[PDB]
């Protein structure tokens, strides 16, 4: 079939949903596209190049809140940003593992530079704005990785028997399993953002 | 060599450091131990059982702050807990990916039940105490996963050229690369803990 960059990415993303990241291979990608392995190699040199490409394109296609609204508060920005990033990550199987494989690509430079600029324009030092940005990013990635890898694990083997589960754990597992960890995520996100505002407002005060 | 549970885990942990999680296989484990594949199978049925086992034993051996001190504040507990968990995760290559592969094992039930009990005894509902616990866990796992997967990626291929890197990103990457993300982690951790205290103290007040 067609092997322009866009069509190769569509095919790889389709495969990632069928196989997960551990089982995606350039060999299965060639089979999906109806081509021989040496033909694919011209286009895609190895799995790492593919995964670097997917990490960028997933956000390009599906992460719609990279940039703040005109007049948006930094608190509202981090909230809308984190929600949009979580969604984009959860859209593909093993999405958070796909993202973690790289730091900002050249194609993202403009976007992430503006993010950093925006924090600094709202009273943060670059260092403190970068710590806020990183905290949000990592909190969100860990939350999504736990969701996703819980699915992976379950398809091999069932959860343990609650013959043995003590009461609060039973109840807690039932709690993290009533939605797809959204409540836990949104509650933790507000905690994080307030934590940051307390720090920013304190200036040089012992706090 | 010896194939009691303990010696099998020592050998697998040694292999994980040599190969990383993606490349650890029951075949290379058999070679390390000097045994045939069918002999290993008696002891270790597949990679998933092995990885579930490693996730538990890494914390059993190297995570020394699972439980609060007598009279410790919940704020001090979450801080010491998170620091000890980060260290235990960073001790082995791809440690955070090893952990994420499962939820609490039966062998951990007693520990994690006590953690949940402790929050509830310090003014949190089980739901809010579980959200604090989860937020900390996920923040810490994301921070460690990013560190570790940055190493994995670099061994394939170099970071991009700063011919193109805009100024704040250059400076930010230089910032997340001056220690092993410890400063960013400790700063975000204090933000998270304060965020939680603001929430707990507010009770029913609009906040
Ligand atoms: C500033 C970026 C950065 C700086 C230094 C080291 C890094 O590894 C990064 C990133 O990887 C970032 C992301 O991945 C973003 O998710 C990122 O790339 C992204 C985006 N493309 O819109 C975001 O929305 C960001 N968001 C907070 C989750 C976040 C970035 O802000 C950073
Ligand atoms: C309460 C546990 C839990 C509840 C519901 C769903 C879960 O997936 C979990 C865990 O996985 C926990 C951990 O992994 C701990 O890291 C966990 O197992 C652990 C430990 N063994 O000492 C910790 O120190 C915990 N810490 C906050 C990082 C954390 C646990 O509190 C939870
Ligand atoms: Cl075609
Ligand atoms: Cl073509
Ligand atoms: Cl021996
Ligand atoms: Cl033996
Ligand atoms: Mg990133
Ligand atoms: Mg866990």
């Amino acid at each position: 079939s067609r092997l322009n960059r866009e069509s190769v990415i569509d095919a790889a993303l389709e495969l990632l949903n069928e196989t997960g990241i551990d089982g995606l291979t350039t060999r299965k990608l060639a089979q999906k596209l109806g081509i021989e392995q040496p033909t694919l190699y011209w286009h895609v040199k190895n799995k790492r190049a593919l995964l670097d490409a997917l990490a960028v394109e997933i956000l390009a296609r599906h992460h719609d809140y990279s940039l703040p609204a005109a007049g948006e508060s930094w608190q509202s920005f981090l909230r809308n940003n984190a929600m949009s990033f979580r969604r984009a990550l959860l859209r593909y199987r093993d999405g958070a593992k796909v993202h973690l494989g790289a730091r900002p690509d050249e194609k993202q430079y403009d976007t992430v530079e503006t993010q950093l600029r925006f924090m600094t324009e709202n009273g943060f030092s670059l260092r403190d704005g970068l710590y806020a940005i990183s905290a949000v990013s990592h909190f969100t990635l860990g939350a999504v990785l736990e969701q996703q890898e819980h699915t992976a694990a379950l398809t091999d083997r069932p959860a343990a028997p609650d013959e043995n589960l003590p009461p609060l754990l039973r109840e807690a597992l039932q709690i993290m399993d009533s939605d797809d960890g959204e409540q836990a995520f949104l509650h933790g996100l507000e905690s994080l953002i307030r934590g940051f505002e307390v720090q920013l407002t304190a200036l040089l005060q012992i706090v």
